[PDB]
């Protein structure tokens, strides 16, 4: 069984990753019309991903370990983890049947959708295949609040002071999903590894990212001060 | 373990054994290292150590039960990305905690400087020695290692591949004894095996950071020889 404190830990996560779903209905009214029309498209989706970023921001203040690091290591390990929670929100959103991803609530977008916003097929395709891989997982809330939590929580991101304190912090969110995993479906003893095999699939998808960003310099596209700060 | 999975990591093991004993072979074969226009020498060294490792890693994949009923351009497209991964994987294997070295081949021994002396950059050096020393405090053994190597092999995110579904399936007996070494191993230390994995995770961001030492020389118009031209850029 989970212990008082893990399941404390646990519904935390799930509690918090929802609050701050709650806060993609109060920015929806407040997002630029898709329809010059081109730079209108990647405006549009520049200021979802800002959705996300504020969002994400304000989950990890949430997870409980964050706050007791550095400022810089909080800045360090989010400025890393961003995009990989980003495009594993993504993937949450994507549709099947549809193929499409479904942003705020409403807000649909097919790959061609992602196209015309100013986005480059290399990036694209990925996104899209590593959303359709997890599906295939089939993770329910406390295992994707959980896998975020220890992406957060990764001791080997660039330019991090303290990454014992960092490797220590992850250490309960790692045996909590363990021990969740054991419990949950105990006659799957795999789930727990292929969970973890998706952080490495986010790794090269991080990657595959920073050339897409680079690809934007001779678009004449530049990111909005927000992303900026983040990923120029 | 099972009878299945103990013969497998024998498989395994003595796969790895035939491997390193052709390193030691291979010692008097290489281009000796010049101490201290010689920058060129070294680098040639570090190169044919490289070469070497390449067709030692095509040797080893072919012993790994599964691989080679894979297609053909599968088997090359998962050799291609996971080759500089093995490499470092071994590398961290060879790093010697006490001198801050690696030992490539029998007996040759290389510093943090003598990767630089040889041709490569702060930006890879530095990770390969944290990566390395990282490795170190898993405290693997051959078995663990050769397992992880196999792991490492059949990833299905690979670009290339027509068949990761099939990649994805013979991945999993893998995992699967791994995580059954683990726990027979250290019964009391849950935290060893997810640890190990994480370290496929750090592999990902290390082949990021070989491509851009890859670029740097690209740029400096200093060239790699056929072989690891082909696999490489
Ligand atoms: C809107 S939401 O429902 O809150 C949500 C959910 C999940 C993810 C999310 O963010 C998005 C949505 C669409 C695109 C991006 C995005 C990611 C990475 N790069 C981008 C870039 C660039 F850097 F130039 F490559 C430009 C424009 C958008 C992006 C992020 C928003
Ligand atoms: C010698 S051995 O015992 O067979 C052994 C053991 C373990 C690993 C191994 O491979 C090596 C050894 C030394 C260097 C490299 C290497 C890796 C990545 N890049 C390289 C590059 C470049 F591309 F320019 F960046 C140039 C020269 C060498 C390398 C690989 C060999």
């Amino acid at each position: 069984q989970l212990t008082a404190a893990q399941e404390l830990m646990i519904q935390q996560l799930v509690a918090a990753q929802l609050q701050c779903n709650k806060r993609s209905f109060s920015d929806q009214p407040k997002v630029t019309p898709w329809p010059d029309a081109r730079q209108q498209r990647f405006a549009h989706f520049t200021e979802l991903a800002i959705i996300s970023v504020q969002e994400i921001v304000d989950f990890a203040k949430q997870v409980p370990g964050f706050l007791q690091l550095g400022r810089e290591d909080q800045i360090a390990l989010l400025k890393a983890s961003t995009i990989e929670i980003m495009l594993l929100e993504t993937a949450r959103r994507y549709n099947h049947e549809t193929e499409c991803i479904t942003f705020l609530k409403d807000f649909t977008y097919s790959k061609d959708d992602f196209h015309r916003a100013g986005l480059q097929v290399e990036f694209i395709n990925p996104i899209f295949e590593f959303s359709r891989a997890m599906r295939r997982l089939g993770l329910d809330d406390a295992e994707y609040a959980l896998l975020i939590a220890i992406n957060i929580f990764s001791a080997d991101r660039p330019n991090v002071q303290e990454p014992g304190r960092v490797e220590a912090l992850q250490q309960p969110y790692v045996e909590a999903l363990l021990s969740y995993t054991r419990i949950k479906r105990p006659q799957d003893q795999l789930r727990f590894p292929r969970m973890l095999m998706k952080l490495v699939s986010l790794r090269t998808l991080s990657s595959v990212h920073s050339e897409q960003v680079f690809a934007l310099r001779l678009q004449d596209k530049k990111l909005p001060p927000l992303l900026s700060e983040i990923w120029d």
